């Protein structure tokens, strides 16, 4: 059935997960030097890349690959258009390596066929909470204890093969290369996600939607009218007083978060994250490049009242291109980021994020059921989508969890 997959350091089936009681490394414990130098074989009319993802140039090959050959929906009306600025910022976090970004050229002309990227990443990926008492009750501790400490490892993202090199067997060779790669460094495992099932997701969540711009989303049929408003004389009209939001924010203290605020914001959100079985570890710098402002890309607001921030969120911004609509080319959405609330009630904080975004032009508010998110879906008005997003990790074992002890935002 997975003539790759099967081959992989992955639990193989559903059936085996149900069996992992402890976190841990699926594979025999391995040596840099015992991980090949050369890059792994590939077709003669092929070569392997490393772009630069901090110059324009490389950055832009890169965005045009996926622009036109990235994530769309079954019925090709929406492809996802991360935009040059988002890749630079997603790719390139502090300590990143710069080798983890890997493409495949056509060596004649060079065209650019195939890429995928890691970061690095500190998680905490120990033995979770349901299965620390399940080992107490056993008097197993120590075994579930013993991958507790944060971990530095490789988080994917961003594979794409062209769409005329599809079905030819290229996404097994771009994974062996990263894998191989990463291995060169001394890491051995990776987290990823993917709205696709492949062999074994640790943890699943469905997608939410959250209308800012509901006309606009019936008319590229991102939406419909639901069926209920047909009772009404105005369906269009009354869906759009359902989506009404205040046109600046309600929650006083509310500005943009600057440099002097990292270490506050450092300081509550891990506190929080702590509460999660599965979530990063942020230094000062990495709160700085995941969290500060950056025109386009990331929005962060503290609430700070009396000299002191007491909450804060975030929202990310990923366009995509609508194809084939006479009045719009592009569906701006927002991702809810991070997040801590200690003063105010989350939905109360993040209705401030919808109106943020409401008033930059968004049309939607995405996100997955991770975080304490499912806390303020129906008073804020969101509604699950037909995607779920499965949480994968390349070479560890761990037991099943609930979306709600995830803590990991993946981009
Ligand atoms: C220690 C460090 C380790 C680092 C590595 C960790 C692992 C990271 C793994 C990557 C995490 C990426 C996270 C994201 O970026 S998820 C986003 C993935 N990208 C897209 O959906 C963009 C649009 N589609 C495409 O570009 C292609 O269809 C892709 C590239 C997805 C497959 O190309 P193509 O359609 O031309 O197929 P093939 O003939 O070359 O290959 C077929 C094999 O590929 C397996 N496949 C299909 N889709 C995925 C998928 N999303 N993750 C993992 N495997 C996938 C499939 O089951 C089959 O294997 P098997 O069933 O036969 O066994
Ligand atoms: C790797 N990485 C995490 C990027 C996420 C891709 N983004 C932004 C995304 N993806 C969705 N799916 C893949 C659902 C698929 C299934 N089942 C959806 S569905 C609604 C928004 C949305 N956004
Ligand atoms: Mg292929």
């Amino acid at each position: 059935a997975h003539a790759f997959w099967s081959t992989q350091p992955v639990p193989q089936t559903e059936d085996e997960t149900e069996k992992i009681v402890f976190a841990g490394p699926m594979d025999e414990p391995k040596t840099v030097a015992d991980i090949p130098e050369e890059p792994y074989p590939i077709a003669s009319t092929f070569e392997w890349w490393t772009p630069n993802m901090e110059a324009a140039d490389d950055i832009h090959a890169i965005y045009e690959l996926l622009r036109d050959n990235y994530v769309e929906d079954d019925d090709s009306m929406f492809r996802f258009n991360y935009s040059e600025e988002f890749l630079q910022w997603a790719l390139c976090p502090p300590n990143y390596i710069p080798d983890w970004h890997v493409a495949v050229r056509r060596k004649a002309d060079k065209k650019l066929l195939a890429f995928i990227a890691g970061v690095p990443v500190t998680l905490r990926m120990g033995t979770p909470k349901y299965m620390k008492v399940k080992a107490q009750e056993k008097g197993e501790g120590e075994e579930a204890a013993k991958y507790d400490e944060p971990r530095h490892i490789c988080e994917i993202n961003f594979l794409c093969v062209h769409k005329q090199l599809r079905e030819k067997r290229l996404a097994p060779i771009l994974i062996k290369e990263a894998t191989r790669r990463v291995n060169r460094t001394n890491v051995w495992q990776a987290v990823y996600t993917a709205g696709v099932l492949l062999p074994t997701p640790y943890a699943s969540g469905q997608y939410f939607h959250r209308s800012l711009n509901p006309e606009k989303l019936v008319e590229i049929r991102f939406s419909g009218i639901p069926a209920q408003y047909q009772k009404f004389q105005n369906p269009m009209a009354m869906l759009k007083r359902n989506y009404q939001l205040p046109s600046a924010p309600k929650n006083s203290g509310l500005r943009e978060m600057k440099p002097s605020d990292v270490p506050q914001v450092r300081r509550i959100l891990m506190n929080y994250l702590d509460s999660f079985d599965v979530g990063p570890v942020f230094s000062d710098a990495e709160i700085s490049h995941y969290l500060l402002p950056r025109d386009g890309v990331v929005f962060t607001y503290v609430v700070e009242n009396d000299k002191k921030v007491t909450d804060f969120f975030s929202f990310y911004r990923i366009p995509s291109t609508v194809i084939g609509n006479s009045n719009y080319n592009l569906l701006n959405a927002a991702y809810v980021h991070y997040y801590a609330a200690t003063s105010i009630p989350l939905h109360q904080l993040i209705l401030d994020l919808l109106i943020v975004a409401h008033s930059r032009g968004f049309d939607v508010c995405n996100m997955v059921e991770i975080l304490d998110n499912r806390s303020f879906v129906e008073q804020l008005k969101f509604g699950a989508g037909d995607g779920h997003l499965r949480y994968y990790f390349y070479n560890w074992a761990y037991p099943k969890i609930k979306p709600s002890q995830v803590a990991l935002v993946m981009l």
